[PDB]
């Protein structure tokens, strides 16, 4: 089906919408955020993540994103600089990580590997900071190259 696949991921800056290689995420940590504009818990969870970056600035924030319309992404992409991925029907990621409801926040090892498939209601607690980082001190990464250096379609696709 797919040539290439997830080549590009976007996010708003300075009032403009922009694209970055899939690529960059390579090797990094990442939070998947399964969301929606039209969402009043997604909404209100922004301001979790916003306190988790703060404390966990090296994991890569990426939306993926269950609006109804373009217009409705790309009004959350502004108000939150994530970045995201690109405006689409993603219910089979939903379906691969057997995704219950919205918002969901999965923490993700730079081999693609889960470390916490539950991240939304961890982080919903406000007493796991301390006890996360040690989990992530102590979990030994193991590299994973992928081809163009392009993770998703492992991440993402089966």
């Amino acid at each position: 089906k797919y040539a290439n696949y997830m080549n590009y991921l976007y996010y708003y800056q300075n009032n403009e919408l922009k694209k970055i290689d899939s690529s960059y995420f390579k090797d990094k940590y990442l939070g998947l955020f399964f969301g929606a504009s039209w969402c009043k818990y997604c909404v209100t969870f922004i301001d979790s993540l916003n306190i988790f970056k703060k404390n966990f600035p090296n994991v890569e924030i990426i939306y993926i994103p269950f609006d109804r319309t373009y217009q409705e992404y790309q009004s959350f992409l502004k108000n939150t600089n994530f970045y995201a991925l690109p405006f689409d029907n993603y219910l089979y990621i939903c379906k691969k990580y057997q995704i219950k409801n919205l918002p969901s926040f999965m923490l993700i090892t730079p081999n693609n590997n889960i470390l916490v498939k539950d991240a939304a209601q961890l982080i919903k607690t406000d007493e796991y900071i301390n006890n996360l980082k040690s989990l992530i001190k102590n979990y030994i990464i193991h590299p994973k190259t992928f081809q163009f250096n392009n993770r998703f379609f492992d991440l993402f696709r089966n």
